[PDB]
């Protein structure tokens, strides 16, 4: 195998004088081998304070250089970091340090995330960032430290995955992962090996993209990471102009952002070095892709994937956000849901995505054997995502199997219900969820908000739906207007506690 | 790790129903559902006859559908093919058969060949080619067979390599080489996954290039394999527009024909869907580079590798052969000659090209512990080539080790000299080999053959010396016009026979 560390490690002998990091808006600048001597100072620092290897190590900040420096540190080390979202609440950032049994936690959140964890009974050693790294400048002592044996099927890093129960599950990534982690962004979206890669880091780092696909990838590639504290998206299109960025991967949110400002700034931005915009699109309505393809440069390339197995779809110049195919590591069946791994469905059906768990697989989740059963089953990882075989042997996205609705033998997908009632006038956001029925079996209904200063009827909304593309049985049968949908701290919608709240 | 078997096995699932294998000239056309059946079965077919797993078995045959099938179906077996050169002499071939204790050995040749290795001393079961599959066609008896476990370190393909002192060394190469020594294809040369891939075989399947990144890389990447049983550029180039061909991977004297062939056939083929020329350059002179930036389209890369390492450095767009810098997976030093792995030259110096030893190195050399010393050092590889580092930060290769020359203190690079008198008019064929001295040290000699009916004079060739960049001290002191060189079968100059045939 080729560790994360192998292969920066690797990129740094080859590139050592090229520009590895990149704060344009602050100034700073850093080398591969400069960057790698960073790596190899925070690492013996955190060694001399009696860290080791395969220790669990927490890491909660917003992305920048330090956190670059610190978790490629803790890697070089050999500790296993536990990448979390620092937009977590404070108590529910304490309770998963506890849960996981962490040596110690890395910090550059408020002091309040700082006091719940130290107030949780977790045992864990606070560790500012600051203290640990500084504008690229480590603070360092003792010697250079030795470079631990690492196994393939080893813990190598933890990141986090929103399941439907509660708590995020901390899945298990093994070192022999990372390879295919990186390289499907060659295989897949085109990128090569070469000092021209210059990669625009909109993804955060405590997602499996933001760091496998991103970050390491442009380190591995022998390219530059620019670094981004906070996403603006004129400020963006002007780093691609200023950096020559060559490739960026984003969110379905900052692509209608950034193509929309390429539409108020036009020929002003020169955006031609950009030959790679790449996303998770299966959630992308078909307007801010069709505003992609008209706006924004470069090769579009639509991407699936998931914590558990990362890519296992993909679709090159898409016309659809949901319609996809499987490319170099993976392997696809679609299956009755419930069913066992080897109940392909009648090639017309629906059912849920299984993709076979193999190099690229997490080995579990971290204290959650049931959870880890559920989705491991016989060298295959179930997505939970329900999917259907179209015309062109392409597998079409339908949504979650958490989300699904059934009225009365019809399957029923509440975000194509969802997608159609967003474009009605005056609503600016829609949830659509089935209620218990022991007649239709399930009764979907439509929870919708209206825009500022806006008011909605039901009668209006159902004359749109029954305008629509919809068949009749996907009409929503009742419609709640809310001043505002109950969502979790980052940053979606609780299908669970909606439910509850129509009710009483 | 993904083997062989496991890529192929894969893009099966994701590509079924498309062409995976094509004979044009002969009609035959296999699809990647259908050339697996056909794997399956005569795999099936050889452990009826009780063929086992990490058994060695031979395979001469010149390049056809026939004989990928027999490898893949070998390798899907657990059998570990042994591919030979079928230009190699009857007496050669034998030998390697009895040196490698092989089991069986898959022929395609003459019978004499047959005889040769029948009446040799060796045990290995005689197996036509044509008897297990004709015309993809494949004889077959017995149930479907399991497929066995395989481990990383474990022993999957044997390739022979020309070494300096005289049978080919046997190169084992593990079953976890795989993977990079195809997707070197995608990280050095831009090859992605795509059912848009067409590569055209030029290169032969008994060496690693043909196998691995042209074979192996066509079929993981969901792509078509063109087969080509014996090379004519214009017919190549016909094959080119006819299957839309979208890379080739071919030697220096290809290139020659084939740019050739693209000026006499002009804008009369359609060469336009050809993206990637690829070659090992190293041994490229000047003007057939030349040739092929002005009259072949698609991306240049040349491309530095050997048997036992595949991939160690590269160039897009090369303005010269020689000089290239290493890629996605390696690691590089160069280092003095004769000396420890950790002596790094003054970086203006020259000395012996090692590549860092990892997942695509070869496990050893059967049955020759000795050799396999001398080359795997402590996690390195020693190629054997002379280099130097550039002020570009590049590596330029000057020459082999064993072939170089040393005059008085300066070393002396004979494959440079034989560049500059192979453009001597009325030269068809020059070797510059060093002839011993006690005085100079080695004495520079120049060995030259004449054009059909043309003369040359030792004189003449030293005046046209002189006019050229040649450094004095590089300059032949002595010259023998010779009607031919000695040359083995498979079909190079041999250097040591030639010095002894200089002097009585
Ligand atoms: O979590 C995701 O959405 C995700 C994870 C991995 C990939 Cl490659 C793409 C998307
Ligand atoms: O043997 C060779 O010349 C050779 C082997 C491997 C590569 Cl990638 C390129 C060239």
């Amino acid at each position: 195998m080729q560790t994360v560390n192998e292969m920066l490690r690797r990129a740094a002998t080859r590139a050592p004088d090229h520009c590895a990091l990149a704060v344009p808006a602050r100034g700073l600048r850093l080398t591969h081998a400069e960057l790698r001597a960073r790596v190899e100072a925070v690492a013996a620092r955190l060694h001399a304070d009696g860290l080791r290897p395969q220790q669990r190590v927490a890491v909660v900040a917003p992305n920048s250089a330090d956190v670059v420096i610190a978790i490629l540190a803790l890697h070089r080390l050999g500790a296993v970091p536990a990448l979390l979202n620092p937009r977590l609440k404070s108590a529910e950032l304490a309770e998963l340090i506890k849960r996981g049994e962490m040596t110690a936690a890395v910090i550059a959140v408020g002091r309040q995330v700082a006091d719940a964890i130290f107030q949780s009974g977790s045992g864990a050693r606070i560790i500012f960032l600051g203290d640990l790294v500084r504008d690229g400048e480590p603070y360092s002592y003792g010697p250079p430290i030795e470079d631990p044996q690492r196994e393939p099927a080893q813990p190598a890093f933890i990141f986090y995955t929103s399941g439907t129960t509660g708590l995020p599950k901390a899945a298990i990534i093994p070192q022999r992962a990372a390879e295919s982690r990186v390289l499907f962004m060659s295989t897949q979206v085109g990128l090569r090996h070469g000092r021209h890669n210059v990669v625009l880091g909109l993804m955060p780092l405590y997602h499996v993209v933001g760091f496998f696909a991103v970050l390491v990838a442009a380190l591995a590639l022998d390219g530059t990471y620019v670094v981004v504290e906070e996403f603006r998206p004129v400020d963006a299109l002007q780093l691609v102009q200023q950096e020559q960025v060559t490739s960026l991967f984003a969110t379905p949110t900052h692509l209608d952002a950034l193509a929309a400002a390429a539409a108020h700034a036009g020929s002003s931005l020169k955006l031609d070095s950009l030959r790679h915009v790449t996303f998770a699109g299966a959630t992308m309505p078909d307007a801010v892709l069709e505003t992609v393809h008209q706006h924004l440069p470069g090769e579009k390339v639509n991407i699936y994937g998931t914590t558990e197995a990362m890519n296992s779809l993909y679709m090159r110049q898409p016309k659809t956000g949901t319609e996809m195919a499987p490319g170099f590591f993976s392997e696809v069946r679609i299956v009755r849901i419930g069913g066992g791994v080897d109940e392909i469905v009648a090639n017309g059906e629906e059912g849920e995505l299984i993709v076979a768990a193999s190099d690229s697989a997490f080995v579990g989740y971290l204290n959650q054997p049931q959870a880890t059963a559920e989705k491991l089953q016989d060298g295959w990882y179930r997505t939970s995502d329900v999917a259907v075989w179209t015309p062109e042997g392409t597998v079409r996205i339908l949504g979650r199997v958490p989300d699904m609705i059934i009225s009365g033998g019809e399957n029923i997908h509440p975000s194509e219900i969802e997608r159609v009632l967003g474009t009605a006038p005056g609503v600016t956001e829609v949830v659509v969820i089935g209620l218990a029925d022991q007649r239709w079996g399930q009764s979907v209904t439509a929870c919708v908000v209206p825009r500022l200063g806006e008011t909605l009827s039901a009668d209006a909304l159902d004359t749109f739906c029954r305008s629509s593309e919809l068949a009749d049985f996907k009409r929503p049968k009742r419609y709640f207007i809310l001043d505002q949908l109950p969502k979790n701290a980052l940053n979606k919608v609780l299908r669970r506690q909606l439910v509850q709240q129509v009710s009483s």
